[PDB]
């Protein structure tokens, strides 16, 4: 388990990557 | 809970994203 | 130990960096 | 505490930011 802050940051980070890929495609 | 180093890095990461968005807007 | 979500995000983050470096080189 | 993998990724992430800032400056 992790700090809820870290879990939040991890989710935001992944979604940021996915949005960037979809934008490029 | 997480390592204080990881908590620190998560905070820096989020603030980096927010500053980038505000700069673009 | 960390949340499996955070572990996943950390792996994705590193691989993203490695791919970017290899692309530049 | 966090997974050693996550600790590693956090350190790499911060150093990446610092190097980028120093490069820009
Ligand atoms: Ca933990
Ligand atoms: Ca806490
Ligand atoms: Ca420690
Ligand atoms: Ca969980
Ligand atoms: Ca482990
Ligand atoms: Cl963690």
């Amino acid at each position: 388990s992790s700090d809820p802050l870290v879990v939040a940051a991890s989710i935001i980070g992944i979604l940021h990557l996915i949005l960037w890929i979809l934008d490029r495609l």
